[PDB]
């Protein structure tokens, strides 16, 4: 029943932002400063054990609790539950209060009573009271934002699902309870299991010793590995074919191009074929902000024609017409507009004529930056080409990788690597 | 200490006819239940919980007593229903004495029919509650096995199909023409039946049936000739037939011969499409049989314009084969569905995904954000040349090959239920080679 | 007999700077708490509560705890947050035993840190009434002033802010380059910093830090000395400032110089426009920090049509600037707000008001009875309009007076505020004559 | 703690209304028949004021309430909170209900049923029980009609602002607690606040006590009054600058011009620069409410241009289009339309061409009726000069008066004065 970072594996990343807040738990009033924290990501990436390993970390209580428990309740049950939770926690201190599906709370009726309370909690525990709040989610797209404000789930980090590295790591993990041959290779596993979570191996695993078990051995060898990867891979894991490997490649890949071209002051992150997850910007910035959304796709369609195109682009190309609307409509960034803002489900009920004005607008913008970037990929296709293949070999490569791969063809590209 | 006591049975695979497949999938939870050391020798950790699904008189606890007999371990039954007068009051058991009492006979089964009783989307809660917390908590590892069975599964509470509890499903469907007759001489044993009478004729006469039905239509041929001389006869049998057979064609339904035609073409177009598209999944079995119920882009995780294409393509496969096979008059209600679905996804790649060219590469998430008239006709027009393109293709597809699906439709009115491999061999005996998708 | 006692504090406006305005608001409070007889001696009612609002590390407590000493009276301090554990359950005390202990202790001030924790829209409920309650109840003749404190202000309970309870607000405002030069003076007196060091530097290379970030600034400098020599110098400020900056400008919002620069013209193009109107109201100080918080027709009591197209173009002034100086490219997210106001004023012009000869004297009280789509096309047509003609005015005047507009904006982002009266010396300065709206 | 119609000033014809209720309060059973009474007026005319007045007179008790306190309740409160608040009354009888913020309950879900318990308990207590409920709002516009149904708040009254001499009485009366000194003259303190209210007054004055007890003085003088109002001004109070007030006496002297022109049977009320505040009509009367609802601003377009019409005909605007939208949707007096009626949101789903239709009825009647107006204007715009310059100086003037500067002009104007 106990967890530490040991049980964890592949996101150092994560354990380096949460250092501090482990810092915190172990002596709160030496180190005073992070209020609650907010975990996203697919299910099965390790929301929960991670805040159970941080729990561990420190050597304090873990509270537990799920926002189903508190939605459905009769009326004025969920805020008192909310408070009774944050009071025991505090006669507890130092704890952790873990909150996972925080989204079946805070939407964006009854239950707004409840966030209401959640938020009242947040902000009244001062730093002294020695708590800390961790939510987790699989829909972070549908929360309200009033959870983020500062001193309430002020930090955010995102759990993605592991590359070949980290589910080789995982492989590891999980292969200590278990009494595995010499002949197994976790590795050619890693290398086998793109796409899946670090449950999806878990299971995997256990899977393979029920059969070696039902086959009377006495050690797990890489035929049961091999026949329960076939046996979930045939009819709970999803796997990404090599010919999808591709495409998320040079999908990524054209993103990763378009940061590094584009003339702004946004960082480009590191390349990987694992899907990605309030300041000032000018027209400039905005136009350059949907290209790099629609590079991806652009790369798709430069490689693979009008009909290779894939749903991989969906999140990227809704934040870019998304984008252009609020060019248009709200910050009057059109010409054949004008300087006019409607848009804040609108306040006034606008005329036809015009709602055709902002459409067509709109579609002007974003296939100029279109062509934009099915030039930019074509003009770059041989080198981004050798990015696609240390990528489908790696997995994964570094902004200073792409950008010493892209030097090596005489190209110089701008240093926005984070 | 009210829950009852748990006792063996005295079923087992013998007496469970025409559901291999099911065998097959609980084979693991057998192997366990007769030893679960074994099991656990390598960490290896088990399933808990397994949910049997299906229309009512199907086999769900006449299997879950069948497994409880092939390992030779008691077999504990409370029905959800009675879960409120069970585990709550004063004087009342609590949900922890049935684990506990099935603990103390461990290694067996607890099996709760009509699990939806309390598990739907109070006091009933408070067992629900009782029940949840048992299967997360209870160390089943000594060897106890849980299987819930419900009727219906479109009501069930998503907690009850979480992880460790019930987080295993299993549909058992009607059965086939040789599903029918294989219940028909599982239950003959029992009776003696006279000689004249072969069961083939009667299984082939009852499509719809599930073994309930047939079991009650020998036990009243029984009751007739004993009514009547020791020996059952096909006169008897016909009585009952019409008899339960007329009382049921009006409540419920039953499968006309000719609903069986429309069916089997409808059928046999989705598996066409599936088996001559260029970059498809796996074709599965074609059968006139449903083949689920409730409790269509995820088979990947990125699809291109032409997998969505020939998705829609499939989709709209058993409508073409109508209008082929009966003409624009004789299409039917029952490709809804399917429609639905194909023009979902049509409007999908084009509002949402911008795999237009005419619309281009913008994006709608949905539902919509005040779009002026114009964007909405030019989605529609999209769509409506997405769907009729893919559609007129599929009716080319099908008149090319219009005989071996004539064939193909034949073999399956006679037998209900043919593989993807019977359909193969069907169009090759055409000098037609299809791709070896099974 | 709970609450805490009160005492007096040794905090003066000698520990606050960069808030003479402020000062001079509260100078009428420190007047009363000298001498309430004085004060009441003509009936004169004087105020009971008062709420501080701005972001956190302004110095709202150190505002209430420098008004305390300057009065010698004693700081009976709470927080609203500790309210629920303070004022409720058994043996806990009660609000009226807060003010009647501050009445025995009178002249003196009760402060209320996070009065949001109370009072936004339960025990807390509970709380809230019976501060409410003593609020308007208690008399404070005796010469005792309850100050609130609160970051959020636009989440309180509008309740608080009735006639009689909290009818007072104060804004503290972040310190410009000045304010910030005179906390770090300020600061640096219990330090004895090393010579080399200039502290206006420091406060220059410190665009939007409040005066608690430059406390820990000086503190974590004076820190490194002593784990490090008795001295502090440059060296050390620099390397605590690159951490604290860093650290902050990933979470939170820091003004790089291109935002400052943004933000300046923005600014003077509003000042602009307010100073070149013919019928305005009086224009304000110019500045780059923010102005105020939550807790636009509304100066007068009936306006024309001329003074709505000159509130207009203010409106639109800070955009027209924005696109003058940096071209159409250049044109920002920052006139977000003032261009959906603009707008949503020019509708009301004319749909409100039938200020469009166009569309004539009807009016649609708001929001829409069922309109035609003819009449949204007029009402449209008519707002872009006069949209777009306020806006080609706005850049032309910008246009003619660039010159002199980048002065202002120099001065601008050198003080990062300045007054009315520099503008129109700034721009008489290059033989431009503006009028005395200041 | 006690308060009479000697701490009210200003409002002498809403006195005259409520001596009916004072008298029926000093002996009910004696003068049998007034149930409910509503005060609707801007913040701080002294609605409450007028009601603990009302009660003062009496000598009966005074029970104040609020709508806040009944709206916020968990479900199932408001209800039981009102029968109790009646009850409660019953037993203290004879004595007042005050409901202030009436409209926190009365909006046209939960609350709902505290205002049909409101409804019965208005409706089920005889006029023997001795009580009166007295209302008050700043919002008469988004009351439920069934507040005013009879035998509950059956009769309204409206608190107007204070025009100069109801402004000098309240100085007067808010000066006698205060030690002024002789040189202060109240009156130039009322000709200098139009557009207060007897509470900004208030605050006047006792912010000038507070200037002078600051300045150490033990009388209030001149200098500390024009001291506070400079104040109020420079940055609670706001005033009506002398061409605001010119703008509004046009504005008013159109509107009761149309009144006594208009071929109609309303009765026209006094004139004056404070803002303003069931039966069977025909097409003829109708056009002419709105010639005189249009005649505001059809004089302030006539006097100021184009470019000099105001915010202030907002008000009498709508209402006129209202009235045309009912003409022709409602009452089928057009005849392009018909005898068609549609509107009860309407009930049936209506065609585009038929609101086109609707819309372009309501533009030609509106138009015909604002041309008439500006027409009438001109033709008397010297008597209106005439009757805009004795408004300027009194502030106020009666509709006889009205009528006798007219006639001064050889014009004899319709006996419509109420
Ligand atoms: N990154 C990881 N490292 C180790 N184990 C993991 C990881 N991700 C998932 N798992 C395993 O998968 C299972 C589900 O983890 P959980 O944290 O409950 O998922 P989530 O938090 O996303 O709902 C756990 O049993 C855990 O051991
Ligand atoms: N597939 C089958 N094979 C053999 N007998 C069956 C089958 N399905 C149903 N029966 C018979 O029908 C009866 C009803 O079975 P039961 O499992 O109780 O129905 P359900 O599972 O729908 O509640 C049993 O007595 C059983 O012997
Ligand atoms: N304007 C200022 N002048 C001098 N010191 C300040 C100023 N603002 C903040 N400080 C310092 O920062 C610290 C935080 O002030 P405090 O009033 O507690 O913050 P807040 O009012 O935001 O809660 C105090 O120790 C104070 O000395
Ligand atoms: N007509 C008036 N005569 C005398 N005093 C007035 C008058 N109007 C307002 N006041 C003063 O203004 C303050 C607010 O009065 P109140 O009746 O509470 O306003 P309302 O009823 O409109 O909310 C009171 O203190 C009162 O003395
Ligand atoms: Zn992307
Ligand atoms: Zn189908
Ligand atoms: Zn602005
Ligand atoms: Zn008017």
């Amino acid at each position: 029943m106990k967890v530490t970072f040991k049980d964890v594996a592949g996101i150092e990343e994560v354990k380096e932002e949460v250092k501090e807040i482990i810092e915190y738990l172990k002596d709160p009033v030496k180190f005073q400063p992070p209020k609650g924290v907010l975990l996203y990501g697919e299910p099965g990436v390790g929301k929960t054990l991670l805040a159970k390993a941080i729990a561990g970390e420190a050597h304090v209580p873990f509270i537990s609790v799920s926002g189903s428990d508190f939605v459905e309740m009769f009326v004025g049950v969920g805020a008192a539950r909310v408070r009774d939770l944050f009071e025991t926690a505090k006669k507890h201190a130092p704890c952790i209060i873990f909150i996972d599906e925080i989204d079946a709370v805070g939407r964006a009726d009854e239950r707004e009573q409840t966030l209401n309370q959640l938020l009242v909690e947040m902000d009244g525990f001062d730093t002294s009271d020695g708590i800390i709040v961790i939510a987790a989610t699989n829909r972070p797209d549908i929360l309200d934002p009033a959870l983020l404000r500062p001193g309430r789930f002020d930090r955010q980090i995102f759990i993605p699902k592991p590359d070949v590295r980290g589910r080789y790591e995982i492989l590891k993990v999980h292969a200590r309870n278990k009494k595995l041959a010499k002949d197994v290779d976790l590795e050619f596993v890693a290398r086998a299991t793109p796409g899946f979570t670090g449950a999806d191996l878990e299971n995997l695993l256990n899977e393979a010793a029920l059969l070696a078990a039902r086959k009377g051995k006495e050690e797990i060898t890489m035929e049961e590995i091999e026949e329960a990867l076939d046996r979930i891979t045939m009819g709970k894991g999803m796997t990404i074919s090599p010919k999808e490997k591709e495409k998320i490649a040079i999908h990524e890949a054209g993103h990763a191009l378009m940061g590094l071209v584009s003339d702004d002051d946004d960082k480009v992150h590191k390349i990987s074929i694992i899907p990605r997850g309030k300041h000032i910007y000018d027209k400039k910035d905005l136009y350059n902000k949907i290209l790099v959304l629609l590079g991806g796709r652009a790369a798709e369609e430069v490689f693979f024609g009008k009909d290779g195109i894939t749903t991989g682009a969906e999140n990227d190309l809704q934040r870019a017409t998304d984008l252009a609307y609020r060019m248009v409509s709200m910050w009057g960034m059109s010409d054949k507009v004008g300087p006019i803002a409607i848009r804040r489900t609108t306040a006034v009920d606008t005329s036809p004529d015009l709602l055709r004005e902002i459409d067509e607008e709109v579609k002007r913008i974003i296939t100029e930056q279109y062509e934009k970037a099915k030039a930019i990929v074509e003009e770059y296709k041989e080198p981004l080409k050798a990015v696609v293949k240390k990528l489908l070999e790696k997995e994964t490569i570094t902004c200073e990788e792409f950008v010493e791969v892209f030097k090596l063809y005489g190209i110089e590209l701008k240093d926005k690597c984070k």
